[PDB]
C-alpha cells in the first residue's frame, strides 16, 4: 500500500518545474522555495510523511556525478491542487563558514534548485520511507515538532487533516483528534506558510494548536534565545500527559541535534510519575508511535 522505490538513480522520472515562490519574507535570514514539480507522463505516486531523491547536474571536484540528496514531499499525495498531477518540495538554500576553504561555500544541490527556473526538466527518484507515516485513524492524536524544513512532512499532515479540498478529496480520513505543532524559526518572517497555518488554527481551534519558538525575537526563562526544546521543557508536563494515551504519535523533523534537548525535558516529567522516558521511548518507536527524521 506504500509506493517505494517506483524510480531509482539508474533512471530517475525527469519531472518538470511549474513553480518556484519564495517562502522567506523580507526582514527574514536565509533563502527557503516552496518548489511545484509537474509529474504527469510518470507513474511517481507518493503519501504523506515520504521523501524523493533529486539528482543535480554536474561534477564534484573529483570529477564524477554528483550523487541524489533526499528532500521531504512538502505536498499531500494529492499535489497543491489536489490534481494527484504534482509534487512540492520546501529547500533552504544551504551556505556556510570560511574554515571550509574559500570564503563562502554554496550547497550544490539546494543551490541548484532553489534558483531552478520553471520548464526546467529535474532527475526525480523515489519515494522513499516508511517511517514519517501518519497513521490512518482520524482520532488520533499528532505532536509535531519542526524546526526550519522540518516543516515539511508536517505540513503534508495538516492539510491532509484540514484543507477543505482534501476533506473533499478523503472521504475515509476526516480528522477529528487533537494537533499540536511547535514550530521553531529564527524571525517572523522564516515562518514558513506563516498564514496558512494560522488559518487553519483559526477554523479548528479545538483541533490544532499552534506554538512558535522565535530565537531573535523571544528569550528562556534563563535569558538566552527562544529555541524549540525550551518550548518543549515549557510544556512539557501536557506533552507527556498527551504522550501516553495510546493514540498519541510523535513527529519530530529538522536539522540534527534538535532530539537531545526534547528527550531532557520529557525525561524530567515522565519521571516525576515513575517512569524512565528513555525506557520508555523505545517502547514507543517499536510501537511505530514515535517518528524522527533528523539532518
Ligand atoms: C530524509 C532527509 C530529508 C531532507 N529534507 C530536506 C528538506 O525538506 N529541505 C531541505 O532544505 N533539506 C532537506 N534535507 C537535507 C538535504 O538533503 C541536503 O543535505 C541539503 O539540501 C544540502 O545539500 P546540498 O547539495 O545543498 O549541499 P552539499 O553540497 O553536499 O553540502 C553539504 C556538505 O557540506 C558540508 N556542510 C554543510 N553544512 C555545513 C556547515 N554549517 N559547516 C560546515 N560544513 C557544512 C558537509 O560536508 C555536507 O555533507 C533532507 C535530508 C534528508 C537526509
Amino acid at each position: 500500500d506504500v509506493p517505494v522505490n517506483l524510480y531509482r538513480p539508474n533512471a530517475p522520472f525527469i519531472g518538470k518545474v511549474i513553480s518556484n515562490e519564495p517562502l522567506v519574507k523580507e526582514g527574514g535570514i536565509g533563502i527557503v522555495q516552496h518548489i511545484k514539480f509537474d509529474l504527469t507522463g510518470g507513474n511517481l505516486k507518493y503519501i504523506e510523511g515520504q521523501s524523493i531523491g533529486i539528482i543535480p547536474p554536474g561534477v564534484d571536484k573529483n570529477g564524477k556525478p554528483e550523487r541524489l540528496r533526499l528532500y521531504s514531499i512538502a505536498s499531500t499525495r494529492h499535489g497543491d491542487d489536489v490534481d494527484d498531477k504534482t509534487i512540492s518540495l520546501c529547500v533552504r538554500q544551504l551556505e556556510y563558514k570560511h574554515p571550509e576553504s574559500g570564503e563562502t561555500v554554496y550547497g550544490v544541490c539546494s543551490t541548484y534548485l532553489t534558483h531552478i527556473e520553471p520548464g526546467s526538466e529535474v532527475k526525480i527518484t523515489g519515494p522513499v520511507g516508511k517511517e514519517m507515516l501518519l497513521p490512518d485513524d482520524p482520532e488520533a492524536n499528532v505532536i509535531m515538532l519542526a524546526t526550519g524544513t522540518g516543516i515539511a512532512p508536517m505540513r503534508t499532515y495538516l492539510w491532509r487533516m484540514f484543507k477543505d479540498a482534501e476533506r473533499a478529496a478523503n472521504p475515509e480520513y476526516q480528522f477529528k483528534g487533537f494537533s499540536w505543532l511547535v514550530f521553531g524559526v529564527p524571525t517572523t518572517p522564516n515562518i514558513l506558510y506563516k498564514e496558512e497555518l494560522e488559518e487553519i488554527q483559526q477554523k479548528y481551534p479545538d483541533n490544532f494548536r499552534l506554538t512558535y519558538a522565535i530565537s531573535r525575537e523571544q528569550k528562556n526563562p534563563q535569558g538566552g534565545r527562544m529555541y524549540i526544546q525550551d518550548r518543549v521543557a515549557e510544556h512539557a508536563d501536557q506533552l507527556w500527559q498527551l504522550i501516553k494515551n495510546q493514540k498519541t504519535h510523535t513527529y519530530i523533523c529538522g536539522l540534527r541535534g534538535m532530539e537531545e534537548g526534547i528527550d531532557a525535558a520529557l525525561s524530567a516529567a515522565a519521571a516525576k510519575e515513575g517512569v524512565t522516558w528513555s525506557d520508555y521511548q523505545k517502547d514507543l518507536k517499536k510501537a511505530g508511535r514515535w517518528h524522527v527524521e533528523t539532518y
